[PDB]
């Protein structure tokens, strides 16, 4: 898994560990082993929501497995959860896209998965 | 509906306008109440366009529905024109990926939309 | 194609000439005119691979066709050399995301290209 964040909270909102604690939760959350876990996070973004510019943030989560119906709506939980106790960002001012990828459409260490 | 650019453009050649008018360009092309429209502009960015630094933007549009043959080369108009105007892009340096997600892989407001 | 790499690594550390010289790599390996290929490199992100912010890249390949399974470890061996070469980014620190995009889903200059 691989996750991403993109929001207008400036940098110094960001907490210390928050890279550490998503990586975590996400190990938690999709039963992946942390050494799998990718975040990133972009603060100081131009961004709007509704039309308004009060603190958003736009997300992704790329999995190999572990995307459907009911795990998505946890994981909503959880980083919505994370979002507004952190970054003081409203969860109705989220958006996150889940992708479910094939293994043999991601590449690291040389190659591909399967 | 969620929509980035990712440009090469600088920060200040961005109006301070144009996400007010992406948000609502839209909502009416997209037929969504602009509450639900998304908008991140990215400028700065390091990047070529058929190996030219000239203007460009890469660009990505995400929504629930609304997504489809005639309606993206609708869409394309759209952004192209705004892009063009303002932020003097020329449209033959623009890419946009359309996406047309299940809305149990959106999630907001600790849930998903499913 | 359109390829896109976000890196811890700092902006000082991206070679004069890498934006090209990923746009020429890439016509070789796609067999798509370089007129083509969108390339976009992003450094000086905040990120973890692993839990650790050593040099790593979160990466993502979109192109009509030309994906598939052999086709993306060639890809892969490719990039995270010159990752490894260029940026100083061991290949076990690399994702690429892989899309084999819909020629409808791609939006250019006020059209797709179905
Ligand atoms: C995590 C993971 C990282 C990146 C992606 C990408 F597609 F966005 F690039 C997808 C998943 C991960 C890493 C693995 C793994 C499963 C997952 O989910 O099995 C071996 O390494
Ligand atoms: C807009 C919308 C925003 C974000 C995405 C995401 F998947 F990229 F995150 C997709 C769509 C939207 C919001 C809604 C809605 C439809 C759309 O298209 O119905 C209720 O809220
Ligand atoms: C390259 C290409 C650029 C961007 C995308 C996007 F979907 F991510 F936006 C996808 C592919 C490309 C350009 C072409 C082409 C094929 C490819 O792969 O045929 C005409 O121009």
């Amino acid at each position: 898994p691989m996750f991403i964040v993109n929001t207008n909270v400036p940098r110094a909102s960001v907490p210390d560990g928050f890279l550490s604690e998503l990586t975590q939760q996400l190990a938690q959350a999709t039963g992946k082993p942390p050494q799998y876990i990718a975040v990133h996070v972009v603060p100081d973004q131009l961004m709007a929501f509704g039309g308004s510019s009060e603190p958003c943030a736009l997300c992704s989560l790329h999995s190999i497995g572990k995307i459907g119906g009911a795990q998505n709506r946890s994981y909503s939980k959880l980083l919505c959860g994370l979002l507004a106790e952190r970054l003081r960002i409203s969860p109705d001012r989220v958006y996150i896209n889940y992708y479910d990828m094939n293994a043999a459409n991601v590449g690291w260490n040389n190659s591909t998965f399967a």
